[PDB]
């Protein structure tokens, strides 16, 4: 019964993509942020310049205070509020209502994003970075334990809306075979890279520099991130290959974004980058391939005309390696968390280029891929 859930999901990479929810009784209807990259579950209830509606506790006769505080810093932007309780059920989602922690946001700085369309951040990862601490309940555990939902969900992003399955997965929304790759620990959707490819050219780095300090799925965070490091050399090897045309210096910083006239965009140029993850059996792993359609992310013309415009959708890091959305897009992504694996497959809806398309490829032999953990 999966076609109900089937296209639940709207936005984009730039903003992020949401799903609507219902807290509360009466049932109280907002849309909230996808994000693998947290663990708690957090909505407006409180009135702010970028929020149509908020979560109000005083008109739900199910809500129940935890007289307890709240705070959670990301990357960028940052909220805090009391804890709470109340009943949560997803319209597109499986048919149950179950009683999960609700953060209701007093405050935040540079959390909400102005025309987003959504009020609320839905924390899919582990309790181990739920905050305050790992004793409160992300939402998919309650969901998990309360109800017979499976221990799983997988995600379809499609950029250029989109589907979250909620309990398992549905075989109509990718095409070939699905790859896994083990969760290493379960607190991010943490995930080991063993090798990196650029135009079918090996980076020849340390593996253990392509997961420094760590490797995530993030679908909260837009771009693909890399160390400091590994930033650099693909950056190296990119404009290399795109050496045909130069570009601002500010563009490869993801601060200018390049225009070419309306369907001139020299994508040939522009190399495939091919990230290898560690697979399911002894030194056995498997690779996707991204196209530039992906770590190029389109933007309105700044100018009065009506030029294809783009973003390098590819920053440096300071905290790992970050799978973002423009990565997940392409593909479609099983959190399987029962299994403690993630899945990839070539998406129903992916990139459309003329001579090349992004893919999940195997088996391939990697040796000592465990050395390429960082400790
Ligand atoms: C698809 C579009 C995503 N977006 C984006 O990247 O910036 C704006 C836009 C929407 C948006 C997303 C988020 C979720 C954050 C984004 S992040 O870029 O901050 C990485 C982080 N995950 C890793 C992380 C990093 C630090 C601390 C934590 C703890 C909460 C466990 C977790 C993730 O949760 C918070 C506020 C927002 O306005």
């Amino acid at each position: 019964s999966f076609v109900e859930m089937v296209d639940n999901l709207r936005g984009k990479s730039g903003q992020g993509y949401y799903v609507e929810m219902t807290v509360g009784s009466p049932p109280q209807t907002l849309n909230i942020l996808v994000d693998t990259g947290s663990s708690n579950f957090a909505v407006g209830a409180a009135p702010h310049p970028f929020l149509h509606r908020y979560y109000q506790r005083q008109l739900s006769s199910t809500y129940r205070d935890l007289r307890k505080g709240v705070y959670v810093p990301y990357t960028q932007g940052k909220w805090e509020g009391e804890l709470g309780t109340d009943l949560v059920s997803i319209p597109h989602g499986p048919n149950v209502t179950v009683r999960a922690n609700i953060a209701a946001i007093t405050e935040s700085d540079k959390f909400f994003i102005n025309g987003s369309n959504w009020e609320g951040i839905l924390g899919l990862a582990y309790a181990e970075i739920a905050r305050p601490d790992d004793s409160l309940e992300p939402f998919f555990d309650s969901l998990v334990k309360q109800t017979h939902v499976p221990n799983l969900f997988s995600l379809q992003l499609c950029g250029a809306g989109g589907s979250m399955i909620i309990g398992g997965i549905d075989h109509s929304l990718y095409t070939g075979s699905l790859w896994y790759t083990p969760i290493r620990r379960e607190w991010y959707y943490e995930v080991i890279i063993v090798r990196v490819e650029i135009n079918g050219q090996d980076l020849k780095m340390d593996c253990k520099e392509y997961n420094y300090d760590k490797s995530i799925v993030d679908s909260g965070t837009t771009n693909l991130r890399l160390p400091k490091k590994v930033f650099e050399a693909a950056v190296k090897s990119i404009k290399a290959a795109s050496s045909t045309e130069k570009f601002p210096d500010g563009f490869w910083l993801g601060e200018q974004l390049v225009c070419w006239q309306a369907g001139t965009t020299p994508w040939n140029i522009f190399p495939v980058i091919s990230l290898y993850l560690m697979g399911e059996v002894t030194n056995q792993s498997f690779r996707i391939t991204i196209l530039p359609q992906q770590y190029l992310r389109p933007v309105e013309d700044v100018a009065t005309s009506q030029d294809d415009c783009y973003k390098f959708a590819i920053s440096q890091s300071s905290t790992g390696t970050v799978m973002g959305a423009v990565i997940m897009e392409g593909f479609y992504v099983v959190f399987d968390r029962a299994r403690k694996r993630i899945g990839f497959a070539v998406s129903a809806c992916h990139v459309h280029d003329e001579f090349r398309t992004a893919a999940v490829e195997g088996p391939f032999v990697t040796l000592d891929m465990e050395d390429c953990g960082y400790n």
